[PDB]
């Protein structure tokens, strides 16, 4: 038992932190963008379902336009 050794096993471990650290950042920014992509899809849905409403609203417009 030294104080040395008591060092590089101390250095050991601060590194493995670091590792479980970075890890951890690489997950967060993963789920970050994973959250923009989601919504990126939810706002594709709804410019869809409004594309929608107009296209039903042009054909009725259409079908008054003699009574077809």
């Amino acid at each position: 038992k030294q104080q040395e050794e008591e060092a590089e096993r101390l250095r050991r471990i601060q590194e493995e932190m670091e590792k479980e650290r970075k890890r951890r950042e690489e997950d967060e920014q993963r789920r970050r963008k994973e959250e923009e992509e989601r919504r990126m899809k939810l706002e594709m849905e709804a410019k869809r379902k409004q594309e929608e409403e107009e296209r039903k609203k042009r054909e009725d417009d259409e079908k008054r336009i003699q009574a077809e």
